[PDB]
């Protein structure tokens, strides 16, 4: 069975992972791609119906293939 | 920064590349993920920004990781 706030909340721990690897703040990465920083914490958090154009502009700001975010996620304990 | 249109475009494509190697039909692959065929139509021609959740169904259903799916779409 599908658990849809797991799925969000575990693609929000992998960014804020690789957002605080790659030295970049919250706002530095809204600025970057485009969006609020508000929504970045959101997503963060699990609380957005994250997709496929924010996934990649968030990717691209971050200078990493969505490949490599979603192998680090399925990689997650 | 991305390209907003080339972004859902290639994801359709890619989408319907791996569906059809697989010799999953557009019912089928509704039907294994829980989706409705037009949907299905619809992402494959770009004309949707598809869900996280979505995509997991879609990859979940297909037996791909969505990894190696996005690694294919950056070919």
């Amino acid at each position: 069975m599908i658990n849809e706030i797991e799925i969000k909340r575990k693609f929000g721990r992998t960014l804020k992972k690789i957002r605080t690897q790659k030295g970049v703040s919250q706002e530095e990465l809204a600025d970057l791609a485009g969006l609020h920083r508000t929504y970045i914490s959101e997503v963060e958090r699990g609380d957005r119906n994250i997709s496929l154009i924010n996934i990649h502009k968030i990717c691209a700001a971050l200078d990493i293939p969505a490949s490599t975010f979603f192998r680090k996620m399925e990689e997650e304990n």
